[PDB]
């Protein structure tokens, strides 16, 4: 009726080895899939991600992976770009948003310089903005809560495999900016189931 | 000590009733846990929650505020602002502005100043640290039509931008909720 | 006072029993000496110890931690990282990464920026001050295949490097336990 489930009695850091002092036993009505019944099954194993106090010990916590790798899919990658207030919508971008990446470059191919602007990546989910991170299928938030809030300097995006190179070029060949997309498009729900413009065309 | 637990499997994008939740007494309560059942009644889970799991961080809406103030045919983008650029520090969110550009052409080996209007009637979504649904402002976020994002990027990076404020008596919010380039030759002579 | 000495000639790479040891009481005990016989039972001497010698520092493993985390067909190399390179400080040891390179290649008298994937699926052994055998991180150690070592070195010095994290659902750790470059012309078209 009331099954035993093992939980953490203290704040286990990342890359820690479990002893008998860290574990505790509790009696519940339902045992989650992935839980353990006796302390001897978990002794000597390594937790590969931080476990807050009181958390139910799970099998997936004892496998190689990081906070970023637990919030993506096998057909995506996670890469970071340098951001400021102008690039990131005045500091109003939070994880879960969908953005378009715009590039400004000054080509120097045929002995002459030409400013240009293009759209490189449409509809990209934002995983981290600053010290805040998204929530994966595990239902756990792993945002670094620290005092003295410094302005954000980096953001991590979920990029398809074919575009990881295209972003990298755009990050170093010129300047980047982010354009936010509307919430009424429901790109989040749907995922749970261009010609370059020159100054000659702009100036009449 | 009290902690909420999922009694059955809750699928993605599902509302919460009293049958779904249970209360269990644990020695330590994790960060993010909820005590009374009424605190999670009517809310929606955004990831799948297997049975018996402690409920936390799955009831938080993914997204930001800027995405809640535009329409599917618009985008939100930010530009750099100073006191000269935006209305002497008298521009507030909820206004309508025209974007003007000054650039030096640099074609055919002769430089030529120019001035031109790039985007008319754009709605201001944020002025510095001010949003609607003692430090000088540094940026402003506007709601651009989907065909004008590249134009604004090119204008912002190629030259200098200024904002011209439009009148309140034009009723540009009701209509929402239903040329050429001047050169120094034309000005001087 | 009590000090442990050897009773017979102990050859290299030999385990220690109760017959090989003796206890002698000396006025001064040198640094590195062991007081009780059970402190050295089961340990191994890594250099030859002649008879009557005071036992110290011959019972210490020669080696470091990194060499215990790789296989005969792999090597360990360090690369320089910042927050942009290493995913905003959310990369831990045990993760798998792809290495991407940006270089400005010059063979014709004209410079052409390029981007390319150098190494796919590389385990991360150490992130700064973190190992599985404050101050911002500066280096990260990777387990490279033996044929790719040189390929990393060039990429580390000829241009800029970035890391792309792979998903946990791919299950590359269980697997371990048993293209063309893109130029600015392709992007701007």
């Amino acid at each position: 009726e009331r099954k035993p489930v093992l939980v953490a009695s203290r704040d286990l850091p990342a890359l820690a080895v479990i002893g008998r002092d860290d574990l505790s036993v509790e009696l519940l009505r339902t045992a989650p899939v992935g839980s353990y019944d006796r302390p001897e099954a978990l002794l000597g194993k390594r937790v590969w991600v931080a476990v807050p106090a009181g958390s139910i010990l799970s099998a997936a916590t004892l496998e190689p992976g990081g906070p970023l790798a637990r919030t993506i899919r096998p057909d995506e990658r996670a890469m970071a770009i340098a951001v400021d207030e102008v690039v990131g919508g005045g500091g109003f971008v939070l994880p879960g948003d969908y953005v378009d990446v715009m590039l400004f470059v000054r080509d120097e191919r045929d002995g002459e310089s030409t400013p240009l602007a293009q759209l490189v990546l449409p509809g990209v989910r934002v995983l981290t903005y600053g010290e805040r991170i998204a929530v994966g299928s595990d239902g756990q938030d792993r945002s670094n809560q620290e005092k003295d809030p410094r302005p954000p300097r980096t953001a991590v995006l979920a990029v398809p495999e074919d575009g990881v190179a295209r972003l990298m070029l755009a990050s170093q060949a010129g300047s980047l900016r982010l354009a936010i997309r509307s919430k009424d498009e429901e790109l989040y729900r749907r995922e749970q189931e261009s010609a370059a413009l020159s100054l000659d065309q702009l100036l009449e």
